[PDB]
DNA sequence: CCCCCCCCCCCCCCCCCCCCCCC
């Protein structure tokens, strides 16, 4: 597991509640949909200039249900995790791709 | 940044090249693609697009298996393709409070 | 080490973009 680093670090709030659901063979398994803005005013002044990102954290196991219980919409919460950008087929049976922060192994969430 | 933090880093090595680019007004936009793994060997593909001179640095120095170091932030953009479908992508910029650097 | 994953950021002087599958 050496061969470089791959590590996020997330600090901001839900969207909306984690949408836990079950994996086969024991589930836990949480979806959140996080926020981080940012802001500037390059092109002369315009009272304001922000910009929200969205990401999508998955958590398992333990940290799936702690989200469960403590996690609601609004909950800011800090992050480590690792990307990982999975393919699926979809309906039309189209390839797809989505990028992800797992928070596997060496990774953490912990409430604000 | 109101909000949160929004940062990644990354140590790994060009899959390939850089293919270096230049937008319109200021050309300088290089992209590369990294690669980390894990054993236990489990790898996965990075999109890391350096911008100004991070990107000419990129194209001046950095060849297909360099190793890098990379700290930058998480951007997915929305763009419909030929087919009338949307699609996004998320990859690392090094933009703000980021940085590249050659390893070794 | 890269085999490729993916079209492609716009902080931090002193909301919530929402689009997103099931490691």
């Amino acid at each position: 597991a050496s061969r470089g680093v791959n590590k996020v670090i997330l600090v901001g709030n839900l969207g909306q509640d984690p949408e836990v659901r079950y994996m086969p063979n024991g589930g836990a398994v949480a979806n959140i949909t996080l926020a981080t803005s940012e802001s500037w005013r390059d092109k002369a002044t315009g009272e304001m200039k922000e910009q929200t990102e969205w990401h999508r954290v998955v958590l398992f196991g333990k940290l799936a249900e702690v989200a469960s219980e403590y996690l609601r919409k609004g909950s800011q919460v800090y992050i480590e995790g690792q990307l990982r950008t999975r393919k699926w087929t979809d309906q039309s049976g189209q390839d797809r791709y989505t990028t992800e922060v797992v928070v596997n192994v060496g990774g953490t969430m912990q409430m604000l």
